[PDB]
């Protein structure tokens, strides 16, 4: 099995003990980590932050303590858009120009491979077309990585892309069999279900729907994302189910009406650390002394309140549960966002350190 684990190089920025770097990281703790994020500049691959040259040799330097594991180095992500990838797959020498530049790239800081995350093709501004072009990108991609290793000796470079758990924004932007022939794996955002963009509270990444919810909001859970990628063509042992290690929080209409689908007048109010309203990073989640914790039966994950704020997160408990389920479908593995999110330093939660990823790493 996989545990696929994201690193973030703007979490270096944040304050105090939540300030995470490369030597944060623990190098047995997952199978594959991932770098977010690189960005594009004239259809190649760049970086994003001034020390991001010597912060990717400490992040594969990890793998002269831990040989086994991979490294990928992922481009996109949700602030990024999509005009750059509309614009980078829209020509063939445009293609060429980038996929050259990741070759070179990735072996030059010794990356073992990339993880697309364009977010998303066939929306956000992108047209229908997009579908198309993703599906050409990912094989030219896949291609020329297949070349390379066979023209330089080394490891095969690998190919990964996360991808959205709404119906909408599969069907929009992905064949989902071709790109699965393709992708080495495919993490799965399988979070971000509900959140304070919304009226009622709901809980971030619950695995299952609630009695209560039906037609298109009957497939905003985990398991219903997992049964759309596999019976659209995803073998199982490429499908990674990708897990929060953050909540999304709520501020509540009454302190007196705190269950999950009550009135919410906003945005949780923002994480001291974390410092975006809307989310919560665990280690976050875990100072609300004196909060009321509460679990979403027919959604298998909990939820704390109090006073008018409600947050709606993963736990050990969650975590275990939904490895469970992954097992039972037979998937490749788990994915977790983000590294830097769980209680990293043992520093919140005296669970020790990473008590949410270890779980991962423990239960599969
Ligand atoms: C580089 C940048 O724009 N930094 C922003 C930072 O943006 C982040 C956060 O909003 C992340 N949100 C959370 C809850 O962590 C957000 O995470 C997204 C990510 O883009 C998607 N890609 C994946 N993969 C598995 C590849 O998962 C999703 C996650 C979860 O939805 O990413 C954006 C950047 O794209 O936000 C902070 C606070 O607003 C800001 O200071 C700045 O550092
Ligand atoms: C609260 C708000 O208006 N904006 C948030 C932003 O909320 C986004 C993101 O969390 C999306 N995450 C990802 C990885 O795309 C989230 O997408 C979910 C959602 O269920 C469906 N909506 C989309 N869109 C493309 C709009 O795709 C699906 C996926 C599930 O497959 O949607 C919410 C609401 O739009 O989150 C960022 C980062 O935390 C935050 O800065 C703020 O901009
Ligand atoms: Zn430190
Ligand atoms: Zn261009
Ligand atoms: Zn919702």
């Amino acid at each position: 099995a996989k545990l696929v684990c994201y690193f973030t190089n703007w979490a270096q920025y944040r304050q105090g003990e939540a300030r995470f770097l490369p030597k944060d990281l623990d190098p047995s703790l997952c199978t594959h980590l991932i770098y977010a994020f690189a960005g594009m500049t004239n259809h190649q691959l760049s970086t994003t932050e001034w020390n991001d040259e010597t912060l990717y040799q400490e992040f594969n330097g990890l793998k002269k303590m831990n040989p086994k594991l991979k490294t990928l180095l992922a481009i996109g992500g949700w602030n990024f858009g999509t005009q750059k990838f509309t614009d980078m797959v829209a020509t063939a020498n445009n293609r060429q120009t980038f996929v050259n530049s990741a070759i070179r790239f990735l072996r030059k800081y010794s990356f073992d491979g990339l993880d697309l995350d364009w977010e998303y093709p066939g929306s956000q501004g992108s047209p229908a077309v997009d579908k198309e072009r993703f599906t050409t990108l990912v094989q030219d991609l896949a291609n020329a990585f297949q070349q390379e290793a066979q023209t330089s000796g080394k490891e095969r470079l690998l190919l990964s892309a996360a991808v959205p758990a709404g119906q909408t924004y599969v069907d929009a932007g992905y064949e989902v069999d071709k790109i699965a022939q393709n992708l080495d794996f495919v993490n799965l955002m399988a979070y971000d279900f509900h959140g304070s963009w919304e009226k009622v509270t709901g809980h971030n990444s619950p695995l299952y729907k609630r009695q209560e919810q039906s037609g298109a909001a009957a497939s905003l859970n985990v398991d219903a994302a997992v049964q759309q990628w596999l019976q659209k063509g995803t073998p199982a042992s490429k499908l990674i189910l990708g897990m929060p290690t953050y909540g999304r929080s709520f501020t509540l209409a009454s302190s007196s009406d705190t269950r999950v689908g009550a009135p919410a007048t906003g945005s949780g109010t923002p994480g001291p650390f974390t410092k975006e309203g809307g989310m919560l990073a665990y280690y976050e989640v875990c100072s609300w002394k004196g909060a009321t914790k509460q679990r979403i039966q027919d959604q298998k994950v909990p939820y704390i309140f109090r006073d008018n704020q409600w947050v709606g997160f993963d736990d050990v408990e969650s975590f275990k549960t939904k490895v469970s389920y992954l097992k039972q479908k037979g998937l490749g593995g788990a994915m977790v966002w983000a590294l830097d999110l769980d209680d990293f330093a043992g520093f919140s939660c005296n669970q020790g350190r990473y008590p949410l990823i270890q779980t991962l790493r423990q239960e599969l």
